[PDB]
């Protein structure tokens, strides 16, 4: 499913991402934009052989099991396929664990490079929330 901007903002808020670990809703929507273009079904292979899955491009090296990432962990205790659902619950739950890991949203390279320090509020402007 390809979410609308305000539609995703709303779903993220319902699942408790707004101001989660101090990251306003705009930061999350911005990350999703650059990670997946709001496409739940986005996948991308990393150089190291791991793969990134879903609207927030969660990496199989640490966070989910895909059965083909040597030496990896599954710290969210889920099959990576669950992260491709049109239901974002799994993705949000896993993101909460990631962003709590020590480095905050810097875990997402695209957030660091593209969202951090910018006018992230623009991402939720005009949304009924
Ligand atoms: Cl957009
Ligand atoms: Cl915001
Ligand atoms: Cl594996
Ligand atoms: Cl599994
Ligand atoms: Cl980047
Ligand atoms: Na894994």
């Amino acid at each position: 499913k390809v979410f609308g901007r305000c539609e995703l903002a709303a779903a993220m808020k319902r699942h408790g991402l707004d101001n989660y670990r101090g990251y306003s809703l705009g930061n999350w929507v911005c990350a999703a934009k650059f990670e997946s273009n709001f496409n739940t079904q986005a996948t991308n292979r990393n150089t190291d052989g791991s793969t990134d899955y879903g609207i927030l491009q969660i990496n199989s090296r640490w966070w989910c099991n895909d059965g083909r990432t040597p030496g990896s962990r599954n710290l969210c205790n889920i099959p990576c396929s669950a992260l491709l659902s049109s239901d974002i619950t799994a993705s949000v739950n896993c993101a909460k664990k990631i962003v709590s890991d020590g480095n905050g949203m810097n875990a997402w390279v695209a957030w660091r490079n593209r969202c951090k320090g910018t006018d992230v509020q623009a991402w939720i402007r005009g949304c009924r929330l």
